[PDB]
């Protein structure tokens, strides 16, 4: 299935994924298509920041939902 | 600005509102869409039940935020 | 057998249960687990608010299946 | 990547982890350069008890996070 | 005789209490105090974690002696 | 007493400090240092954003510790 | 007089500058309202990238022009 | 011969590499590395891009030059 | 998408243009909106003069990107 | 007396002139410093092109003016 | 910070720097660290020779960046 | 015989020359094979800039040496 990030710079990226996926394989494909290193990236749906471990069929992203791309930028 | 309401079955709206407009409003605006009574509605965003009452910049649902619809069945 | 019920924050829950138990004693399961009184439960399977006089075979809820846990108010 | 783990005695230890390392993992290679037991060990992150479970990215722990560490000894 | 109770959060709260209290009564104080529940609450003084059974006097905590707070969730 | 901050280059700036300072004091010494304006700044130590209300002893940042420097940024 | 930078982010930034303040300063007053590292600015007008030597009436910047800006992140 | 990438985050990777080893070979331990995909790399030495096509001695790198490393974030 | 043409003069106009408009296109809306005949203008970006056969998407002129305004007047 | 030319890219030539001198002058005492052909110059003061006929006095240039170099074709 | 300054010879110098330093004052870095006279030094960044005239950030030299050297001397 | 002129961005273009060719021919070689003009060329040979003056030979520069282009703006 597909689901859309739309990013800081207010760009909507598709992305195939799988609901068994979780939230740092879908930062890792984001990685793989524009730069950004998954440390850096803070996944947002439906009002929380998600958590790398858990997965998208955990908060219930479903085929075409859209998720939110933020920027933390850190020393690390 | 575009909101997305999305059912735990998988199906989506998306939804004209303006952040003054409030959970009544949307509930309104939902049933204008897909028939469901508001009395049947209950929506869902970052975890929490919302109140027909509070408007949506009350809770932060900014342009396309995801929101969760749950439904009330009788017998269902 | 086993159910999971999933909050929409990403939390799940296991529950052992029996075809047979009503929405009532899964309600009542979960205080026993997570503290959550029943009253503040909503239980979701299919789309739709479960209703505490229903069982879970009611619904069709067998082995495995998932259940969604919302929260009313406080 | 290295992290830091602090108890509040002041004491400080540097490991050698990998995001992906869970707090298990964690605890026994604090075990594996102070001796301590990993069932006499809590691990305390962003003013909260981490899980055995749960992985340092699940969390949020990057290149050189603080981790503070409190221990739980019976009649200690 | 006082006490303080630090989080990890940076947040000081000042509580009333007696030497004979027990970490089950100051976990009782703080949750009157804060809203936190005391299953959640974990005290911890000169290093290392408290038990409920025991009381403040059985620690050597005395007149403004400093206790963490850290919180654990199910 | 010597604590180091990171910025979001990786750059690593060093500051002489008291226990009894408060994170307004680090901010305004971050600034004398870097440049940056105390309101622009959001420290981090061990996973949780720093209070200016607050001391960095209330925190438990001892000798040597060290901040993270963030930046959050967030879609149109 | 007055100038606009639009960021990556969407974002309009108002600025109070002087036609013989440098692109330097500009960057310096992004940094004061924003937060972003002057070094990771790069201010773009009419079709070139700005350079920090460089004033804002060298370029033709007028009362009210606008400018943008891109971030460019890196090890520094 | 050893050389350093520099990333965005301020990490340091270090690479075994041979003056005859080109871009594409570079990227791609860095990849094997770090995890990037090559096509979403952008490696600066002396203040140019370098082209997958060249190799390291086209460019001049020695034995332990630095290489940086570069993400570049553009408005809406 | 909208985009500015400045003169050296200091005068802004805002125009509502398409990426594939011509120069030839854009001289003419400017004429419709400021009275200037498209032989007396010049239009300038990224610090060349732009020829009416081309369109503002082969010179890369975005959404936002300012233009800049020159003039041809006879005895002026 | 000195002015200046400016292009639109900040890059700034100063010349020496004088307010009787022709466009025809600066473009060529332009090339002279610049390399610039004088065909491929286009001198811009007070938000027009000036005609190589004309004086700088004629425009009203005095010493310090800045004027704008553009480009024609190449 | 620091930048390198490698001659096409291989011999690489370190120097401290400030961005707002000429490239003026970085040849006299150069011999008061090495002994070469300005006049005899070229320094080049991003392919092109630097002007004694410019700053550092003028060019974009940033922490830990790469100049070159070559040297100038007649008959030499 | 051929040489090479490697430039700091990282070409390398080949060029056909004569030991007994000046430094102002090999320029005015590159001019006519990549369009920079001579004076905006430097050559540099041995970590040093060679002078227009002198010929290949003057410097050593054989069958397949290697030479560095940079570049300098006015
Ligand atoms: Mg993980
Ligand atoms: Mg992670
Ligand atoms: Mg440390
Ligand atoms: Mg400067
Ligand atoms: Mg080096
Ligand atoms: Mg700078």
């Amino acid at each position: 299935m597909q689901i859309f990030v739309k990013t800081l710079t207010g760009k909507t990226i598709t992305l195939e994924v799988e609901p068994s996926d979780t939230i740092e394989n879908v930062k890792a494909k984001i990685q793989d298509k524009e730069g950004i290193p998954p440390d850096q990236q803070r996944l947002i749906f439906a009002g929380c920041q998600l958590e790398d471990g858990r997965t998208l069929s955990d908060y219930n992203i479903q085929r075409e939902s859209t998720l939110h791309l933020v920027l933390r930028l850190r020393g690390g």
